[PDB]
């Protein structure tokens, strides 16, 4: 009478640590939700016939709404798993849920799986000069977002990276890319016009990271704004000073122009 | 002609992905190193046996100068493993390992685990809200470094988390412990003076995080720098102005004082 939270990883159903894998295949119920983020490697059928169970998926509002409705009845008589992409706790509201299972007398436990968070570590640029972090939001009707863009501009000042979560919006197997994340930019940027985000800007991009071939890039937004990185999911990074290793990994590894090898220290 | 950087995860040998483990397990040779961080939750026996394969360890020296010499010969003719702590290449110096394995015309592909810098979702604290990270060094004999201290100060006056590595001597096996580095900060603080970290700073704990039984805790310096929070490892993070949620959950879960949620929010 336990309530697990599992991380399911990345990319695909093996992006689940053993841990994890062991623990839910002895659970006697399993939700989950696949709403945060996107495994572009899988499928809900490959999920069940690894751990073996039948998981009943739950909807944002099934989860934000009901969670002690529908999950934590079971889990006061079983052991109930929920499972998430990427860990559980990166980037999403799960972290309450614990609230909500202690008030319910229900324990609760949590299981890491790899997340996009750290999973930046492959573009070379170095985790710990990260900043801030924010989200490009999709606009909608009259309302248009544009806090993400300060995010860079305070991080930047101060020569830190700035990771940049890309919008999602699953019930419309909608999932943001890099590419339309650099077009908001832009129109901030004509109306802000603070120079922080301009054709002339060195960007990053992540694409289907936990897959044996991720696709990582880096350029100027004037060559990258219209280049295809293939499927989502996609992150992007506005790097801020670079350290020349950074820099020699990107244009070794992710193909930069040779030019950004002549920092400006 | 292939070499996998594969992640181990945060503390015992089931933190490896299934992924992980499945490619490890169909290597012809496994490396691993143990100087960037130790498994505090298992042993190189145990995860010998886990992938079935014998392990032969790499010291800092082995990788940073003599990588090629040692690992990328046999990954010229053979599908070779480097297993490190944690995810890969969020070490600093890992991702040049990777311009030289292109230099050696050799494959190389990244098996992602968990990290400490995603793993401290579990704080309760909001991964967004994270700012620059450091890492406290211990004094020696006319050095006594401070850059740490100042991270935290650029972090919290911009409201942001620092997450702080504490100091460690892998091959001595030696853990600065989260009390040690309270005490330092302290030392610090009065010698700076500038009002980053007393005895009323609110700080958080997280140790063994990847376990099952983590400790996690919350509150002011005074009252936590003589607590013990177990065995280690030990990471120390200090909160920028909350946003309620975040002091619910410190709260509720890591057992901070209900003061937090008038005087930190
Ligand atoms: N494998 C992957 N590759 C690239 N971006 C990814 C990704 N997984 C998640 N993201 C990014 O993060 C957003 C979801 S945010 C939720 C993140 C999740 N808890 C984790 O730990 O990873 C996506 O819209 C996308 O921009």
């Amino acid at each position: 009478m336990v309530l697990y939270f599992i991380g399911l990883g990345l990319y695909d159903e093996r992006d689940i640590t053993v841990k994890g894998l062991e623990i839910a295949k002895k659970c006697d119920y399993v939700f989950a939700e696949f709403y945060t983020s996107l495994m572009a490697g899988t499928t809900l059928g490959r999920i069940q016939k690894l751990i073996g169970k039948e998981i009943r998926v739950l909807s944002r509002e099934d989860v934000e709404l009901n969670f002690e409705n529908i999950v934590l009845p079971l889990a006061k008589e079983n052991d109930v798993a929920f499972l998430t992409p990427g860990d559980p706790l990166v980037a999403t509201t799960h972290a309450e849920l614990r609230i909500r299972a202690k008030r319910a007398g229900v324990e609760s436990y949590v299981i890491h799986a790899p997340s996009i968070y750290s999973a930046v570590g492959i573009t070379g640029l170095h985790i710990y000069k990260f900043g801030k972090s924010a989200t490009v939001a999709y606009p909608e009707g009259n309302w248009f977002p544009t806090s993400y863009y300060d995010v860079i501009k305070e991080n930047a000042e101060r020569g830190l990276h700035t990771l940049l979560f890309l919008d999602i919006k699953a019930e419309k197997r909608m999932y943001m890319t890099a590419n339309e994340a650099m077009e908001l930019l832009l129109k901030v940027e004509d109306m802000k016009k603070g120079g922080v985000f301009t054709d002339d800007t060195l960007v990053v991009v992540l694409a289907r990271a936990g897959s044996l071939n991720p696709t990582i890039r880096a350029g100027y937004v004037k060559d990258l704004i219209r280049e295809d990185f293939g499927d989502p999911p996609h992150i992007l990074i506005v790097p801020g000073k670079l350290h020349i290793v950074e820099a020699e990994y990107l244009v070794e590894i992710a193909g930069a122009p040779r030019m950004i090898l002549r920092v400006n220290v």
